[PDB]
């Protein structure tokens, strides 16, 4: 019943700005934090977050496991009980399991912080994981399109150390895979629902916090189209 | 329907035969093997346990979360077939586990833990992994335990007698360790899980330490006898 869009982008891209700007807007808009902000400044959340910036060839693993469960347990309790009630729920989940994996627990292998075996192991188990933990289908996908030296100015235009702002080609390889998964659909992924999915891109590079009518508009007629 | 009913005891106690004994005389008893044995000697399961056994052999401290995650998963999907895709069919249906998703927690990750193998993140990452997954998905609640209880020493002579290396077995001292745990959890019932209904499970001890490859009806005996009481 109650409708489920995940929002996507790069990091520092604008979406927990976008996300906290839309549930303000209606009682029928709830939303899902990301799990991985917030672990900087639950416990466990903390350390594995420091130890994986401290050596990311040890913990990635590890910390790519534990983020998916978190985001699942999250997606689930405001699923099982927050706002329905509402009339015409939706409920905006602040990143996904598919780019959790297709995004991030990817890049992880592709800069060989994962072996063969701790990504073989992963992506298993992320099936296995979907499909018995089975309803967190999305039915659409908005996804916050920026310039990787957009980002990199908003990393900087944020607070920067202990998370740091990062290489900008690691910044073009994440946008590449963004690019590549939502704008092209070429991307082959275990979960074929997906091609059949509608994305809202969104050129989130202009400024917005304090003007973003246009970006809600775009967003509540692609709501329409659902 | 299906009786649920785990064989527990320490390495090289003899779980593999006795279950391997008990499959081949009813047609409503049937076997769900050690995902962990198959391991030892293509499907990227056994291209990722094999790769994960010997790491773990081989680097205990940086792989013991990755192994015993990996297990543990392997051992409820494998639990998930055999119970609900099986045969029934059957008059008084019986699924016999070689081990459980307890003996995984209570038994080993927590010995490795106890050994620093884990740290206090790992573990407790472990511990809310396999706390909320077999309270999400986990059926695979127990009808009843068996314990085959040997001593190390007769666990120590049959890991020679079995084949070793890359299965190995070495400290005698290591299996003391294993063998006292199940005594806590198994015999004197001192050990306390996170599952309630296991402070109360039914469990039969059969003593092993004689050789029961040719003798085993006394055992099957009392199994039969403890069935029936379920
Ligand atoms: O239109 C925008 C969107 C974001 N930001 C800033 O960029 C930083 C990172 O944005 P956010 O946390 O929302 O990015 P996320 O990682 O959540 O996508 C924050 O300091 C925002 O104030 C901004 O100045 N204008
Ligand atoms: O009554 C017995 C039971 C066990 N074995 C041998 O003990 C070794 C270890 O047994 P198993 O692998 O079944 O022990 P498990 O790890 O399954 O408890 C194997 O070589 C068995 O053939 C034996 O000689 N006599
Ligand atoms: N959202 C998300 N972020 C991750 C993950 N792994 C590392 N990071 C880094 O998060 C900080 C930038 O979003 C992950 O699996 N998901
Ligand atoms: N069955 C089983 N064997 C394990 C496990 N971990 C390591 N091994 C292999 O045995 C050596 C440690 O006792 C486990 O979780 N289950």
């Amino acid at each position: 019943r109650i409708k489920k869009i995940s929002i996507e982008g790069n990091i520092a891209a604008g979406k927990s700005t976008f996300v906290n700007i839309l549930k303000q807007l209606s009682e029928d808009w709830e939303v899902v934090p990301e799990p991985v902000a917030r672990w900087s400044n639950q416990k466990n959340g903390g350390n594995v977050l420091q130890m994986m910036y401290e050596k990311p060839e040890r913990w990635s693993f590890t910390f790519q496991t534990y983020a998916c469960l978190s985001r699942i347990r999250a997606q689930l309790a405001s699923l099982n009980g927050k706002l329905k009630d509402a009339e015409k729920p939706v409920l905006f989940f602040e990143r996904s399991v598919y780019s959790d994996r297709y995004i991030f627990a990817s890049n992880l292998y592709e800069s060989e912080s994962m072996n063969e075996t701790e990504w073989t192991i992963y992506q298993d188990w992320h099936d296995w994981m979907n499909n018995q933990f089975q309803s967190l289908e999305l039915d659409g996908i908005i996804y916050l399109q920026a310039t990787p030296e957009t980002c990199l100015h908003r990393i900087y235009l944020r607070g920067r150390n202990e998370e740091q702002g990062i290489p900008l080609e690691y910044l073009e390889k994440l946008h590449y895979k963004h690019e590549s998964w939502l704008l092209h659909r070429t991307l082959k992924t275990n979960f074929d629902y997906l091609q059949e999915v509608p994305i809202l891109t969104l050129d989130v590079n202009e400024d917005f916090k304090d003007k973003y009518e246009s970006l809600v508009e775009k967003v509540k007629e692609f709501l329409s189209t659902l």
